[PDB]
């Protein structure tokens, strides 16, 4: 069931931005543990006095990394004569977020018809305002709400070039990597409630439930009219055998905030390829493997759609693979991006439900959790 | 002239170690740039719920990146029962730090023959006291004193393996990079004034000044007994035609800090080459070359040290070349290893002074700049 109640026009992701102490050596590394090439830049070079922030692409996906300079550059300025890009920026909020949680994603953006309109009709329903409506060079607006924790939703309008005020970055310096990631599929939030989490979003955006289809969590997912915005939001399940990842997570951020950004690969073989031969040398670990009796029982539930070879290339890569009832999905997750077990990164690809393709194809690998448990436990029976 | 006045027995550097945000991110992204090996780690992993340190070493070269977890994680421990590996460290003065001067070295530490003999005497003879000895696990000593800035000499000393709670990093994590650094050089501290700072540091440890043989800078050097342990500091020119950079470290830094790193090569043309080809893929980037006329006069002064095929190989990777009375220097700068135009890196080969090198064997490339305008001059001029 998709009623189609967003109460605004929106598109698609737009970017994610990552709040650091030094945006210049994480930009680097997720760089080259990812395949994203750098290109745009706002920092002292371009005029900026307040923060340097590089722009990553791959495909479709943005990561923009921002750090602040000493206040003392820009004392002087008020915000009528700021040279930050993205006046949103605040010296004290920045370092006060990075102190609280770490290295970690301050801003999901989503791109809309008209920003201004976005986050009025978001504030008359609900929403707790981060940052006003602010037109940038006459071409852009953007305005930010509070999402959870201190994790905010920004929205992005264009009238007709990432943002103003930044610059293309020169070619000699800008390598095309590109391991074939093209774009963010979802983004996943840790909270300590998902009732009231989700009542606050879904009452302020219009996004409905994405429906799916006992290891630690409750969760639920909140979509936008073409289900391409997909905001799943976790809590955690208290009381059990093993502790909740989800708790972990709240303890080790100071609460809530975003746990996982899933990205889309146009060649989900190709791009784990490319990130392992890299995970020691600079780039990212990933979890630890299933037990082969996890690949043993693939043939038995996806022997339709992968062939015994593609089976095999899923055992070297470490891939988990999961059915909906409308499609499948191959998956994996790194370990933590940074020093706390907090953020990390799904890989991902769908293979299913052709009309272009739909959103959410195949779910979220909710079945993965009981199909590892099951596995593990037959390899180790053995 | 070498007094040899050291106040206490002073052997080698030991460490460098980086305050920063996110101590993963920093330690990969230098992994891979510099082609140093993951070699011991103090973090959750490990028990220490109060800082995750990543050590990195290439050679004798030992690099330490560290962060502050949240103090929540902590907050019932007191320091006889702290789980921190590095018993000086504090989340205040660590957050504190990283605010006032972003990423950069809080601590240059050499290793002596009796850390506590070396901390009395130097506060006896004039030093700040930064953190007293503590005995680690009966085996290692450490104690730190105020150097310059937020800067602090740290002092090791070892009865008979980084530091007790440090863990061996597992092989499979830990890939055996190696572009060919060796071994510290000499750290360079930037300060407002040269004199009392040059008198403070000399005042408590007995180092003497290193002889040499008008862009920006005034500079002394000062060394240990065997001049192994070099300590070169810089005061800005004011009122020169160009902005002195010595001036432009002090208000991007908010004061007073370390400069630069000179590391040594056991072969600078492969270190070179294994950095440069690594300098848009997450590595580091080079100042810009000298103009070809630079090249072109470097075999009226040193074409009886080099041939004209290795000549030639400089011109390729922009190494700049010295001649001292004693030998002769290879050496070149990196660009800005974060957001801020602050601490960078230099590699450097000498050639010379055999008895073992005798240390600063070629002096410190202050040839090099009036040479660099000369020949920047002259290119123009055609
Ligand atoms: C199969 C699966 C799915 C997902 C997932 O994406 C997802 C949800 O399930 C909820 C709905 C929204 C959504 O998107 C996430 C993970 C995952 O994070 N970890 C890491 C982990 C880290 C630490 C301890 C234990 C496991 C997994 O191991 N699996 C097997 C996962
Ligand atoms: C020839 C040379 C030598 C040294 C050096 O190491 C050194 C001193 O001179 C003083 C004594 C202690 C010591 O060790 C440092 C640099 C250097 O930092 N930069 C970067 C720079 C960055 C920004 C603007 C302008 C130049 C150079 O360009 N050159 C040519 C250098
Ligand atoms: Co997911
Ligand atoms: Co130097």
């Amino acid at each position: 069931k998709n009623p189609k109640s967003d109460k605004f026009k929106v598109k698609r992701f737009h970017h994610i931005e990552f709040w650091c102490g030094d945006a210049t050596n994480v930009a680097r590394r997720f760089s080259w543990g990812l395949g994203m090439r750098f290109s745009a830049k706002s920092d002292l070079s371009t005029g900026n006095m307040v923060h340097a922030s590089y722009l990553l692409t791959s495909g479709d996906l943005r990561f923009l990394f921002t750090a602040p300079y000493s206040p003392s550059l820009s004392a002087g300025e008020i915000k009528p004569t700021t040279t930050a890009s993205i006046p949103s920026f605040d010296h004290g909020s920045c370092r006060s977020f990075f102190s609280s949680h770490g290295l970690g994603v301050r801003a999901v953006a989503i791109e809309v018809e008209d920003a201004e309109s976005a986050f009025s009709i978001s504030v008359a329903n609900g929403a707790i305002p981060s940052s006003p409506p602010i037109v940038l060079n006459e071409a852009v607006t953007i305005a930010e709400v509070k999402l959870y924790g201190d994790v905010v939703l920004r929205y992005v309008s264009y009238k007709a070039e990432f943002l103003p005020g930044f610059e293309r970055v020169e070619d000699a310096s800008s390598f095309p990597l590109d391991y074939g990631i093209r774009r963010l599929d979802h983004a996943v939030g840790n909270v300590p409630e998902l009732g009231p989490a989700l009542t606050y979003v879904a009452g302020f955006t219009g996004f409905h439930q994405f429906a799916e289809f006992e290891s630690g969590l409750n969760s639920a997912v909140l979509a936008s009219n073409d289900e391409m915005v997909l905001l799943p939001i976790n809590e955690p399940v208290h009381g059990t055998k093993r502790k909740s990842q989800i708790q972990t997570y709240l303890e080790h951020n100071e609460g809530a905030g975003l746990q996982h950004l899933a990205l889309m690969s146009e060649d989900i073989f190709r791009t784990l390829r490319e990130m392992r031969k890299r995970s020691s040398i600079g780039g990212f670990d990933f979890m630890p493997s299933p037990p082969p009796t996890y690949y043993q029982n693939l043939k038995k539930r996806v022997g339709d759609v992968l062939s015994d070879d593609q089976i095999k290339e899923c055992e070297e890569l470490g891939i988990l693979v999961d059915r909906d009832d409308q499609g499948t999905l191959l998956q994996i997750f790194t370990k933590p991006l940074g020093d706390r077990p907090t953020i990390f990164i799904e890989i991902i690809q769908r293979v299913g439900c052709m009309m272009y393709q739909s959103g959410g194809c195949g779910g979220f690998g909710k079945g993965n959790f009981s199909e590892l448990f099951k596995s593990i436990e037959e390899y180790e029976k053995t």
